[PDB]
């Protein structure tokens, strides 16, 4: 709470010195009032002198007025004076803390605001989640609050200088204000409009989805008001940067969206405006591979502030979507994603995404998704970096700071074919994830599978350990296959690899089931028992009741 300490100062200040400035309004609008006043009484000093007629009285009354004519033509003067005085005064304290205000606003939007939608980005490859919004629109807020009290200050500060005009250099600075103002309000209301809750970035034709598009300053300006209408429509990566360029053809869009239209709602208790797109499906889609073509929903707004003098037209992206019309091609779908969602620039045009990226970034975005994706805490341990490190980049090393200056190409990651293979690294590594996700969760986190070492490894390991203790490894030949590796004395061959099985075998007898049925297996890598690690998921044998049991009973 560092820098959250300094931005709640700064808001304080900026109330205080906003007070300050209108406190300032109301007593040069008292100023000018007793002016206007003290004018039309010298008005009535010469209409005093017309109403004449004896020189008697009349060389007596003429002094008393011309006396009183002067002493009040002289503090008019010097009135005025005070008056544009007061006004340039005014006006430079509005230039001040709008100038605090605009670096104050920088520091929420361009910074904590960022920090959150990278949060967010993150989030998508199975990282840590970003957290509420609540902080960011209670800043939001407070930035609404200031600029919009600053703004209705100089519209009334503008209207006196309407009713009593003193040119010199008001007029221009006015002129500034004003500006500064449009600018930081445009960016204010156009920067708020955010999307809580991202689309699926791997989306399937006529399935049903959701969305959440907020806008931060709902509550302290006049949007809930006339709750505005938000539109959903999918486009493709090309269509998002002319979009942002302004070389677009206005409607351009690449499919229909279901239920693609919602009505923002205010929520008085929370502050919080927002479209909630809770049923929302993919009807069709237009495709200019199908898997590295990356489309965004855009939510699109128009509303007003106060009046129909103040008008936005508001424009939201989504993070980029992969849509896949079979399911089996979610496979690589994911490849692209996790390389958008991972080695994305800030302030990047659409989906830009840089061709290469060095190892330790890539093993950042494969942990963490590794960990998402078979739900536990236990990860990716430096050995387990160097096996994949070895595999990739076909190196011999075993010391994963060896790789650490070497480059990773998208092409490299998920275009061509490993080495020997028939496959990507991605479609390598997802296979794992994929078969360790489908059964073998509670398996992986209790440690049972070792899986990442080579062939080689796992026999320089087993050796030196008693008849029957064996290792569950990663085939190389077969995407998603175990293979059990045993050391059991023998004549030409101490070290055994056994046929790899996939998700189509396990889905008939499970990995522990197949374990207890072979004999020959009896204790897991490096003492404990297979037991001792397995009996939790051998199956109770239930009998059926078309065999005439009536109750539950297990054989
Ligand atoms: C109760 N019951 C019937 C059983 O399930 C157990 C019986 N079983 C076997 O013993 C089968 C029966 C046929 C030959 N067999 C073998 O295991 C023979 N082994 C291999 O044939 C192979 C070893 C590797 C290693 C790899 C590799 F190293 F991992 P990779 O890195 O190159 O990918 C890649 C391919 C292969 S093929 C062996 C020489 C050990 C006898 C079994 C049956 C079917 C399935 Br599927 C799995 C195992």
């Amino acid at each position: 709470s560092q820098k959250h300490l300094q931005i709640n100062q700064t808001f304080e200040e900026l109330r205080l010195v906003t007070q300050d400035t209108e406190n300032e309004l109301k007593k040069l609008q008292q100023t000018q009032e007793y002016f206007i006043i003290q004018y039309q009484e010298s008005l009535r000093i010469q209409a005093q002198f017309a109403q004449l007629l004896s020189p008697q009285e009349r060389l007596s009354r003429e002094t008393a007025l011309q006396q009183k004519q002067v002493s009040l033509e002289a503090w008019l003067q010097r009135e005025a004076q005070t008056l544009q005085q007061y006004r340039v005064e005014l006006a430079e304290k509005h230039q001040k803390t709008l100038q605090l205000l605009r670096k104050q606003q920088t520091i929420i939007l361009d910074d904590e605001l960022i920090q959150w939608k990278r949060r967010q980005q993150l989030a998508g490859n199975g990282g840590p989640p970003e957290g509420s919004l609540d902080v960011l629109q209670s800043w939001c807020e407070k930035l609404a609050e200031i600029i919009w009290q600053n703004r209705q200050q100089i519209r009334r500060a503008e209207h006196l200088c309407q009713q009593l005009p003193i040119p010199g250099p008001v007029e221009e600075m006015l002129a500034e204000v004003n500006a500064t103002i449009t600018d930081i309000i445009s960016a204010l209301v156009t920067s708020t409009f955010i999307i809580e809750k991202q689309p699926p970035q791997v989306l399937k034709t006529q399935t049903k989805f959701a969305a959440t598009v907020r806008l931060l300053v709902g509550g302290k300006l006049n949007v809930h008001m006339n709750p505005p209408q938000v539109k959903a429509t999918i486009i493709s990566e090309q269509q998002a940067k002319s979009l942002l360029k302004n070389e677009n053809t206005r409607n351009e869009c690449s499919g229909e969206i279901l239920n693609n239209c919602c009505v923002m709602e205010y929520h008085q208790a929370t502050g919080t405006l927002s479209a909630h797109f809770r049923n929302m499906s993919l009807k069709r889609i237009k495709r200019a591979s199908v898997t590295e073509e990356k489309f965004t929903v855009l939510f699109e707004s128009q509303f007003s502030v106060g009046s129909n003098e103040l008008v936005f037209q508001v424009k939201t992206l989504s993070l980029p979507v992969v849509v896949i019309v079979h399911g089996s091609q979610d496979h690589n779908a994911t490849a692209t994603v996790l390389w958008d969602n991972a080695f994305a620039e800030p302030g990047r045009v659409p989906f830009a995404v840089p061709d290469k990226v060095l190892w330790p970034q890539l093993c950042e975005a494969l942990n963490m998704k590794f960990k998402a994706e078979v739900q536990s805490n236990r990860g990716l341990t430096k050995e387990n970096l160097v096996f994949l490190a070895q595999k990739l980049f076909n190196n011999s090393s075993s010391h994963l700071e060896d790789y650490s200056g070497l480059s990773v190409s998208w092409s490299q990651f998920n275009r061509e074919n490993l080495p020997g293979w028939n496959y990507t690294f991605w479609q390598w590594f997802d296979g794992v994830m994929e078969v360790l996700k489908k059964h073998h969760k509670p398996h992986w986190n209790d440690g049972a599978i070792l899986g990442f070492v080579n062939k080689q490894q796992a026999h320089d390991l087993l050796i030196n350990k008693p008849d029957g203790t064996f290792l569950l490894r990663f085939s190389d030949s077969e995407i998603g296959g175990i293979t059990i590796a045993w050391k059991f004395d023998s004549p030409e061959r101490n070290l055994w690899n056994l046929k790899p099985f996939t998700t189509r075998d396990f889905s008939i007898r499970s990995l522990a089931d197949r374990l207890g049925d072979l004999s020959y297996l009896i204790y897991v890598f490096p003492d404990r028992p297979k037991d001792e690690v397995f009996s939790k998921y051998y199956t109770p044998v239930l009998a059926k009741a078309v065999d005439g049991y009536v109750k539950p009973q297990i054989k």
